[PDB]
């Protein structure tokens, strides 16, 4: 896979978090790990902005694909940007 959208700086920081709470060994994260990975990460966004952005994310169908959250999810869900 190949595809990103936070800067480098960001990209090495959030992917070493991700990694650490991405054990599931399948790639992507929890719902719970993800939360706290935002946290974990050092990053701007509050503790319920993600919560909230994740509940908010699959509400439609957006983690219908299982409910995980891979990286991918998490990048494009912390610049929030198309």
């Amino acid at each position: 896979m190949a595809r990103g959208s936070v800067s480098d700086e960001e990209m090495m920081e959030l992917r070493e978090a991700f990694a650490k709470v991405d054990t599931d060994g399948n790639g992507y994260i929890s719902f719970n790990e993800l939360n706290d990975l935002f946290k974990a990460a050092c990053l701007p966004l509050p503790g319920y902005r993600v919560r909230e952005i994740t509940e908010n994310l699959m509400a439609t169908g957006d983690l219908d694909q299982d409910g995980r959250i891979s990286f991918d999810e998490f990048i494009k869900i912390f610049h929030g940007l198309k």
